[PDB]
């Protein structure tokens, strides 16, 4: 247990993301920061906002250096605008180091911050290629590795339903997982891009061309709540999940995330819903492994009734393995060896468990990738 002080350093609210404490500036200003492997900017709320309990006050930080350049980050669901600068940054429940990092001071935003989420900023852990304004703005993790001896790796244990978890920086904590860690290559260093080679619903192959699973990319994203699937894959997966859960019928809108279904406290029939398996490309020629998720992961909780939302949704920008997928596992972002590791999380029911299994023989896996 050498990484013991980093265990349980994450907090959150169901479907509102996981956040870590980060200390910025001099004297110290500690804020709650969203852990986001799907973006590459370190950015903090820097002006009052109704959804913010606290914000970064640059005038109070003697070490703050204004880069005198604006930054704008737009997404489909929201956006933010701010000012670029650099300041001293430490993670009190993270590595024992202090770095000078790029920081975007968010002055205006639209549908970005979440009311009651308890976080005031975002830590983009992906690579420089997708940083804004461009790839010359060094991401936080790159600054960390360049300025210190911290090994070029981090790992995440996101615990599902108030939520908690651990972000281990510079290593792997063996108390956070059971069984073996199975690695999939990082195809390209921009998002944490991976290759899905096969999909099963209750052991039944979806039988789609594997190029469709990765069209136009498949990413591992701690900042996205859902498992997001390309339209054609989503349609086939829903059709298969509906057929496997036919002991009870649900309205069409439930599968589209438009309708919620609620059950009396402790009566959710988890047993009627299928398990879902995603096969990932392994580290050896023709070898793959699979990660299996339970309905406890893909039906997320939103009194006497437990309300759930179907947390598999459609995408037009590739597959997104969000918190739905990550919650069943201990996930290792091995940047040094360009690979992502999965193991069963130390954080299910009496009949089934999330699993990481292999090896399997899968031929022509290279044909599954989009070019
Ligand atoms: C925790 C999550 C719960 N919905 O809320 C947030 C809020 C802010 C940021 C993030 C991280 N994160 C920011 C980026 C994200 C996902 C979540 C996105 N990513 C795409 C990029 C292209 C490839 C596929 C993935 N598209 C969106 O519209 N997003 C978004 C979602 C919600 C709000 C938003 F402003 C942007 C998540």
């Amino acid at each position: 247990g050498s990484f013991v002080e980093m265990v349980d350093n994450l907090r959150g609210k169901s479907g509102q993301g996981y956040y870590v404490e980060m200390t910025v500036g001099s004297p110290p200003q500690t804020l709650n920061i969203l852990v986001d492997t799907g973006s590459s900017n370190f950015a903090v709320g820097a002006a009052p906002h109704p959804f913010l309990h606290r914000y970064y006050q640059r005038q109070l930080s003697s070490t703050y250096r204004d880069l005198r350049k604006g930054v704008y980050v737009p997404y489909t669901q929201g956006a933010w605008a701010g000012e670029l600068g650099t300041d001293l940054v430490s993670i009190p429940h993270g590595p024992n180091v202090t770095v000078r990092a790029n920081i975007a001071a968010i002055t205006e935003s639209d549908k970005f911050f979440i009311n009651g989420s308890n976080w005031e900023g975002i830590l983009g852990l992906a690579y420089a290629e997708i940083a804004r304004p461009d790839d010359s703005l060094e991401p936080f993790f790159d600054s960390l590795v360049k300025q210190t001896h911290v090994p070029n790796l981090f790992s995440l244990q996101l615990c599902g339903a108030s939520v908690g978890g651990s972000m281990i920086i510079g290593g792997i904590d063996h108390s956070l997982y059971t069984g073996s860690l199975w690695y999939t290559p990082i195809r390209r260093e921009w998002y944490y891009e991976v290759i899905i080679v096969r999909v099963e619903i209750n052991g039944q192959d979806l039988k789609m061309d594997c190029k469709e699973y990765n069209y136009d990319k498949s990413i591992v994203d701690s900042g996205t709540t859902n498992l997001r699937l390309p339209k054609k894959v989503f349609e086939a997966a829903v059709k298969s999940i509906k057929a496997a859960s036919s002991t009870e019928k649900f309205p069409d809108g439930f599968w589209l995330g438009e309708q919620l279904v609620c059950w009396q406290a402790g009566t959710t029939p988890w047993n009627i819903f299928p398990v879902i398996s995603l096969y990932l490309m392994g580290e050896v020629t023709n070898q793959s492994f699979r990660i299996t998720i339970l309905p406890q992961q893909y039906l997320r909780p939103v009194s006497q009734d437990d309300c759930y939302k179907f947390a598999i949704s459609q995408s037009s920008t590739g597959t997104v393995m969000g918190a739905v997928i990550m919650e069943g596992f201990y996930v290792v972002f091995d940047r040094a060896r360009k690979r992502i590791g999965f193991a069963v999380s130390a954080c299910h029911d009496e009949f089934r468990t999330a699993a990481v299994e292999g090896p399997f023989v899968t031929l022509d896996m290279e044909d599954c990738g989009y070019n």
